[PDB]
């Protein structure tokens, strides 16, 4: 058993019930006014849990920028920079359809590329 579950620096736990065995995982997300970076769960391995996610206040996030290579929606072409949790859809000049991506602190997921 690992033992006593950790906590999130700026988040919370979902469900963590002892004895906390190897292979156990506990979800940790961010409650209110906080993001969720990295993961959203921990794992009991080596007798220790894992690295934990990073609850950021969203204040300290980054503005994802719309690439000029990619094409966004009719609402989103007016957006130069996106805040996190923005699930958008971009496309390439040639892709007649959309891929969809989420602003992850100045990054996209999937990272957009048309070049």
């Amino acid at each position: 058993t690992c033992g006593d579950i950790p906590e999130l620096e700026h988040g919370w736990a979902q469900l963590s019930s002892p004895p906390y065995y190897y292979g156990d995982s506990v979800e940790f997300n961010c409650s209110e006014s906080f993001t969720m970076i990295g993961h959203r769960s921990i794992t009991c391995i080596h007798g220790v849990w894992t690295q934990l996610p990073q609850c950021v206040a969203i204040d300290k996030l980054k503005k994802c920028k719309s690439s000029n290579l990619i094409i966004l929606e009719e609402h989103l072409k007016n957006k130069k920079e996106f805040d996190h949790n923005s699930n958008i859809r971009y496309r390439c000049r040639g892709k007649e359809g959309w891929i969809h991506t989420v602003c992850i602190n100045g990054r996209w997921d999937p990272e957009v590329n048309c070049s």
